[PDB]
C-alpha cells in the first residue's frame, strides 16, 4: 500500500475505461468543430485496439505514431494501450534524418499514421508495417472493452528527446506514474469531470501525455488547441474564454504574452519546463491559482509543485516547492550525500513516477538511474539540476550542475 492512496494495480486504459463507464455522455475530447463523448471515444479506441491486437501488438510492443494533433491521434494512443502495447509519438515536423534515427533506434515494427502523413512515412523510408488509420475499415468491429492482461509496470509510452548534442534517446515510461498523477491531480488541483483542460504541448512531448490524462482519467474534457490558435495570442485568449477552459499548463515564455483580463474562466494556471519570474507570478497569482511545476520526462513529467499561497503580498522569488505524493526528492553532493538547508547540490528524484530507463541505452541508464542509497532496492534519477532547500521546507531551483 502506497504512502498516499492512488489506483494501484490499474493501467492507464483501465482508469480511462472507468471514467467512460461513469461519465459516458460527458464530452471527452474537442478539436475545432468536432467532439466525442467518453462512450464514443472508448468505443472507437476498442474497435482500433482489436485491429491492432490482430496485427500482433502485445506487452512492451513499441508502436510508432506519426499523426497530426487530433481526436484520431488520441484514439490511436488509447487503442495501443488497450491492445497492451506502448506508443512512441514521432514529431512529424522533425527533419527526415531525425525521424529516421528515432524509428531505427526504437526498432518499432508497426507505425500508425494517416493519409496526410503517408507521404512523409514513405520519404523517411520506413519498411515495417504501416497502418493508415483513416483508410482502416473498423465500423464492424466489437466496441466492448478488451480486458487484455496488463500490469502497471508494463510499458505505456516512450518519449524521445535530444540534448544540445547527443543522439535522440527514448525514455521508457510505465503506467504506474500516470496512475499516481490521476490521484495527485484530483487531490492537489481538485480536478473533476467538470473541468475543461487545454492540450497545449506537442503530442511528441512527455508534457502532452500528462495534460491529456489530466483530463481523460478524471472525466473532464480535453480541448486540443490548433496550431493557428497557439500561434496568435488573441486567438488563444478568445478560444480559452469562449470554451470556458478551466485548467491549462503553459511554458512561462508563452504565459508572458497573455493578458489576464482576456482569459475569462481559468481556475488554475500551471507553468512548467522553465522558471517563471517573480513579476510574472505576481501578475497572475491573484487572478487564479498559479502553480509552478517542476518535473522531467524521466519522472512522468512531475516531481515538485509550488502553488503560490493564496491572498498574499507580492513574492520576490518563485520556489519549485515540495515533492508530490508518492515521490521522493533529495539534494545531494557529488558523493550522493544529503545536504542541509542552504547548501546547493543536485536534485535526485525517486518514487512511482521514475522511468524504467532509456531504450537500448544500458550504460547511460545505469549512469542516470542510480541505486537510491536512502531507500534500499529503489532507483533514483540524477537530474543534473542544481537546487537548495529553504528553511521553510520548499526547494529553490538554481539552474544546472
Ligand atoms: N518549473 C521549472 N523551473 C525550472 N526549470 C524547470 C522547471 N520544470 C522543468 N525544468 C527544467 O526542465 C528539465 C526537464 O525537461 P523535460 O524533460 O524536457 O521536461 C528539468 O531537468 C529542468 O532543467
Ligand atoms: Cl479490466
Amino acid at each position: 500500500h502506497a504512502l498516499v492512496p492512488y489506483a494501484q494495480g490499474k493501467s492507464i486504459h483501465q482508469l480511462f475505461e472507468e471514467q467512460a463507464e461513469a461519465f459516458p455522455d460527458r464530452v471527452a475530447i474537442v478539436f475545432e468543430n468536432r467532439r466525442l463523448s467518453y462512450q464514443e471515444l472508448n468505443r472507437k479506441a476498442n474497435q482500433l485496439a482489436r485491429a491492432l491486437l490482430e496485427k500482433g501488438v502485445q506487452t512492451d510492443s513499441i508502436v510508432g505514431v506519426m499523426m497530426e494533433k487530433s481526436i484520431e491521434n488520441v484514439i490511436a494512443i488509447l487503442a495501443v494501450l488497450k491492445a497492451g502495447g506502448a506508443y512512441v509519438p514521432i514529431d512529424i515536423e522533425y527533419p527526415r534524418d531525425r525521424i529516421q534515427y528515432i524509428l531505427q533506434d526504437s526498432q518499432t515494427k508497426i507505425v500508425l499514421t494517416q493519409k496526410s502523413v503517408s507521404q512523409l512515412v514513405h520519404d523517411v523510408g520506413y519498411s515495417g508495417e504501416v497502418v493508415v488509420l483513416d483508410e482502416e475499415q473498423l465500423d464492424a468491429r466489437e466496441t466492448a472493452n478488451l480486458h487484455q492482461p496488463s500490469k502497471p509496470t508494463d510499458l505505456a509510452y516512450v518519449i524521445y528527446t535530444s540534448g544540445t548534442t547527443g543522439k535522440p534517446k527514448g525514455t521508457m515510461l510505465e503506467h504506474k506514474g500516470i496512475a499516481n498523477l490521476q490521484s495527485f491531480f484530483q487531490n492537489s488541483f481538485g480536478v473533476t469531470e467538470q473541468d475543461r483542460i487545454g492540450l497545449f504541448a506537442s503530442m511528441s512531448f512527455a508534457a502532452s501525455v500528462s495534460e491529456m490524462f489530466m483530463a481523460l482519467l478524471s472525466g473532464a474534457s480535453l480541448y486540443i488547441l490548433s496550431k493557428q490558435t497557439i500561434h496568435d495570442f488573441a486567438a488563444f485568449e478568445h478560444y480559452l474564454s469562449e470554451n470556458e477552459l478551466t485548467i491549462i499548463t503553459l511554458p512561462p515564455t508563452y504565459l508572458t504574452h497573455l493578458t489576464p483580463e482576456r482569459i475569462t474562466s481559468l481556475r488554475i494556471m500551471i507553468t512548467a519546463g522553465s522558471a517563471s519570474s517573480a513579476p510574472l507570478v505576481n501578475k497572475w497569482k491573484d487572478k487564479l491559482r498559479y502553480i509552478n511545476a517542476y518535473g522531467l520526462t524521466e519522472t512522468s513529467c512531475s516531481a515538485t509543485i509550488w502553488e503560490a499561497p493564496s491572498n498574499q503580498l507580492s513574492v520576490q522569488s518563485v520556489p519549485i516547492g515540495k515533492p508530490i505524493q508518492n515521490t521522493h526528492i533529495y539534494i545531494v553532493n557529488e558523493d550522493l550525500q544529503l545536504l542541509p538547508t542552504g547548501s546547493e547540490g543536485e536534485l535526485c528524484i525517486g518514487g512511482v513516477g521514475l522511468a524504467r530507463g532509456y531504450w537500448n541505452r544500458p550504460d547511460l541508464t545505469a549512469e542516470k538511474f542510480v541505486d537510491n542509497p536512502f531507500v534500499p532496492g529503489e532507483k533514483m534519477y540524477r537530474t543534473g539540476d542544481l537546487a537548495k532547500w529553504l528553511t521553510d521546507g520548499t526547494i529553490e531551483f538554481l539552474g544546472r550542475i
